[PDB]
Formats: C-alpha cells, sequence, structure tokens
C-alpha cells in the first residue's frame, strides 16, 4: 500500500528579471513511481500570479516520477515590466506554495518557493570600451560620442539591443534597459586626450 | 617674343560644407600653350588657409595649356570641421586671388575666387521617418526611442555616418551633424498613439 507523498525539490535560487523572460523546473518523486497531479497557490489561496505558465506534460502516467528519472515540470513566465520594486530587496519577490500528489491521493504538504525579482540592470554590468581617443575631454563632437556608443555596443554583445545607449558632454555613458533601470560607465573607462 | 600672361578662369559659385571633402577647377591658357606654375594669395601675401591644395601635375610641360586643352588645375580641401560661421552666414567666405607664369617670364595679375563655407544642416534636408507608433506620446520607451532613430536613419541613408540623432521624451527627434549644427523632426511627424490607431 503506497501511503507515502511526493518528494518536491523547488530550485533553491530563483531570480528573475523584470520584462525578460525566466524559466526553472520543480523536480519530483514518488515511491510509486506516478505522480497525479499539482497545485501551486498562495499557501491554499489563489496563485495570483497570471504570467506564470506551468506545463502539465506527462503527468499522471506510471513511471513518470521515479529516483533516476524525475517528473521535471517546467515553469515559464514574464514579471511585469513595471512590477514595484520595494526599497527593502526582501520583499522584491513572491512566495507561493507547491503541493503534489500520487495516484492514490497521497498529498504532499505546501512546499515554499519564492520567486525573486530585480530592476534588469542588476543582471547586466557593462565590459569597458576599447578607449576613445578625443579632441576635447570636457566637451565630446557627434563624431566622437557616436565612436564611444559604437565602442560599447561592441564591446557589450550581451545588453538588450533594445536598451538605448546615450553619451554625454565629457563621454560618460549611459545604459537605459527597458524597464528604465540603468548602468553608467564613467568617462575615465570610455576616453582619454 | 611673348610678352603676354596666361588667362585663368575661375567658378563663379564655390561653395563648401564644414568637414566635407570639396574641389573645384581653374582652367589656364597662354598663347604660347605653356604655363610653367601659379600662385594662391592674399592678394600678395601669404595664403593662410593651409588645408587647401593643389596639384602641380603637368605643370612647366610643352602645350600643356591650350586653348582646345586648357591646363586644368584642380584645387581641393576640406574647409574645417569647426570653422566659425558668424550670425550672418553670408560673412563665411574667404576671398582669395590666383595668378601664373608663362615659360617666358610673364605672370598674370591677380584675380579673385570666394570660397563661400557653411554649415552641414545646409546641405542635408531629411526626410520623415516612417511612423513609430508608441504607447504614451508624451512619454516614449528605450526601445521606442532606438525604433525611432532607426526610422530616422533608415529614411535618409545620405546623411553622414557621422552625424548624431538623437529622441526626446515626447518623439521630438534632433539630427547634429558632425559640424555641430542640426535639423529637427516635430514629434507629430514621428510618433502616433498605438491605441487611437
Ligand atoms: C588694395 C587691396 O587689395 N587691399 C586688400 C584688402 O581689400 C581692401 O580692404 C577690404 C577691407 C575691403 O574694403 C576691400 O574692398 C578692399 O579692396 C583685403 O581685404 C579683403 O578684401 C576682400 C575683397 O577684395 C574682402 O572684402 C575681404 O573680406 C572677407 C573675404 O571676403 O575674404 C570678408 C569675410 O566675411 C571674411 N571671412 C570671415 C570668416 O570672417 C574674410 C576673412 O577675414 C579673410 O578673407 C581671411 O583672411 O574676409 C577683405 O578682408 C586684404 C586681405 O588681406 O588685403 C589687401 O591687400
Ligand atoms: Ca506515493
Ligand atoms: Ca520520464
Ligand atoms: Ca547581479
Ligand atoms: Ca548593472
Ligand atoms: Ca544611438
Ligand atoms: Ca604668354
Ligand atoms: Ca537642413
Amino acid at each position: 500500500t503506497d501511503t507515502t507523498p511526493p518528494t518536491i525539490t523547488v530550485p533553491s535560487d530563483i531570480i528573475a528579471y523584470r520584462g525578460e523572460e525566466f524559466e526553472f523546473y520543480f523536480e519530483i518523486t514518488d515511491d510509486s513511481g506516478q505522480v497525479k497531479n499539482i497545485e501551486l497557490s498562495t499557501f491554499g489561496k489563489p496563485l495570483g500570479l497570471n504570467w506564470l505558465e506551468y506545463s502539465e506534460d506527462n503527468f499522471n502516467v506510471p513511471g513518470n516520477a521515479t529516483s533516476d528519472n524525475p517528473l521535471r515540470v517546467r515553469v515559464h513566465g514574464t514579471v511585469p515590466l513595471n512590477e514595484p520594486i520595494p526599497a527593502d530587496k526582501n520583499r522584491a519577490q513572491f512566495t507561493r506554495t507547491i503541493r503534489a500528489w500520487d495516484a492514490a491521493g497521497n498529498v504532499s504538504s505546501n512546499i515554499t518557493f519564492v520567486i525573486k525579482y530585480r530592476a534588469q540592470t542588476d543582471k547586466y554590468n557593462p565590459a569597458d570600451p576599447t578607449i576613445t581617443y578625443v579632441d576635447r575631454l570636457s566637451s565630446l563632437s557627434p563624431s566622437e560620442k557616436n565612436a564611444v556608443e559604437a565602442a560599447v555596443r561592441a564591446a557589450n554583445p550581451q545588453i538588450p539591443a533594445a536598451a538605448r545607449i546615450t553619451v554625454s558632454a565629457n563621454g560618460t555613458v549611459t545604459i537605459t534597459y527597458p524597464d528604465s533601470s540603468t548602468d553608467t560607465i564613467t568617462a575615465n573607462r570610455v576616453v582619454k586626450d
């Protein structure tokens, strides 16, 4: 007789960035080798994350959840571009619960998982461009600004194309990400006489 | 004996744009058919334009300067990017003189030519971009600004690659040419509201 619920392994560090699709997996095992279904919730109440989705592939099939081959439930979604980020990082997150049951109806307790979310600049962090030589360190020309923007972009192919790169009069660089967060590169790493 | 100096024809409307290579030609003939050399000056003083250059190709060669085949002297250079243009832009010019020698020692009397220089925006006239549809007309997103800049650049391949295109919060476009002169495109010609369309 199966009297034991499934074991759920949740990822320890789920970190999502505003406007950027994330994915992670739950791994689930049962002694019977079969998991019937799962439920995501807010400690039993509605999940209330309309932008999160998960796959129900291979649910409630014999052998879908063994020690050697666990049930790997793919979860994905996108945190809204304008999700408010509290000054307190510790509350920039959603704490939710998952439970799972086997075909005998043995249900696990509600297990916690946490989706942390962050502004896009927390993901970036740009590399220094090859140095641009200019005539006046205090007043770059249009051509010199075009060259600086190109050198920043060349050295940073990993930044979103949709990010906008601006250059000030003295060669200070601002990168503005789609969610309106920013990075700066100071002139000393950008230009020289 | 040859006592007659060479005859020089000058172009009548020489216009150069700051930062952009220019060229024009003098045409010179002599009754002997041979011109030895020229002098560019400021009415007999030094030229004082170190960016003005010319070719001495075919100088002092028999037959280089006939009525049918004049000596054509290629003059070229680049007016410096930041050559100053005063409040009245008509003042932006240099009047200089040219004369020429034949092989018999006869030199022509100086005649004037005028190099007018102008801002790059006088040359360029930007076409409107294909319209960009935005969420908020008073506050464009970064991708909307990139899209606007791309649309403006795409609509104007003839504008200098070194010109810088910027976009404001409400979609107003500034094109800043390499010599720091500008053109503008008003928001109502660049962006429209997505929902209402
Ligand atoms: C007898 C003789 O040849 N004199 C020469 C000067 O000409 C005489 O003086 C001037 C002030 C005028 O009254 C002339 O009518 C007069 O004959 C000569 O001065 C230069 O004369 C030319 C006309 O021949 C012209 O006026 C010069 O002015 C400009 C120009 O067109 O070159 C006016 C421009 O706006 C200015 N450009 C800028 C950007 O400010 C230029 C510029 O200052 C110089 O060309 C750059 O060196 O001048 C006028 O200056 C004088 C010149 O050295 O030589 C005398 O032998
Ligand atoms: Ca079980
Ligand atoms: Ca399997
Ligand atoms: Ca980080
Ligand atoms: Ca960063
Ligand atoms: Ca740009
Ligand atoms: Ca002669
Ligand atoms: Ca113009």
